């Protein structure tokens, strides 16, 4: 892209690491945020959601860099320089795991007595599936 | 199996990486959005914000599970069971990131020749340093009444 290429470097990974702790640290502080919403602390709530909105300034600031230096998606490992690589990006990571991961990871939960776990696994499977396809329908659309 | 005590099984790494790649998910689903915003595509903005619920829903599912079978933050390594508990882990993951993590990574991006990467990880060090001194705030609120 824009930028010096990163390609081969330490800071590459260094993006791809601070994506993903930048990630959870928004979920994080958004669960959170619900606790102090239940309890009755305002305050607390709304600083956990006003910093939650740092780390997604964060986030997309890291993949701005990984996109302008030529860098792949830190989940899937695919370009996202246009629409249509981010839409291909979507597919893939939603193909994974509806393919093979939460799938694999409800017969595991079966295995080691966990089936209420195993049954929210399931669920998750067939939401990606779900996913997948809402988004195949939208990269038919761009490329017509 | 006892749902309500998952340590040490297959099953609880794998309630962590849900949320990981939840997390991700969430993220990476906004910024596409951003792109089709400017473009003139509201309907897959719309579909890609609505997918991010769901999501965020998936995420949050994953630590319902992962708190109520004992097992910790997936970022952090501390138990969040509790509000101040959370507010613990809040503080420990900032604590690393502004004491160690970013400040490594400017020094190395500053190495290899990427000095705009090396000030804007520098910013995020100042930013996570801010951040762990509110969540210390509230802290003290919460630990003296
Ligand atoms: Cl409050
Ligand atoms: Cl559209
Ligand atoms: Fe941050
Ligand atoms: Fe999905
Ligand atoms: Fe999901
Ligand atoms: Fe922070």
């Amino acid at each position: 892209g824009h930028m010096k290429d990163l390609k081969g470097t330490k800071t590459a990974e260094n993006l791809k690491q601070g994506f993903i702790g930048e990630s959870m640290a928004n979920r994080r502080y958004l669960y959170f945020a619900k606790r102090a919403d239940e309890e009755g602390y305002p305050e607390i709530a709304g600083l956990l959601r006003s910093i939650a909105e740092g780390e997604t300034a964060h986030a997309f600031g890291h993949l701005d860099f990984i996109r302008q230096g030529g860098l792949t998606d830190p989940a899937t490992d695919k370009p996202i320089g246009t629409l249509e690589q981010m839409i291909e990006s979507a597919i893939a990571g939603e193909t994974y795991e509806w393919t093979q991961m939460y799938p694999g990871f409800a017969k595991v939960a079966r295995e080691e007595g966990f089936p209420e776990v195993a049954e929210w696994f399931e669920t998750l499977a067939r939401a990606e599936k779900s996913h997948a396809e809402k988004f195949q329908n939208v990269l038919k659309q761009l490329k017509g």
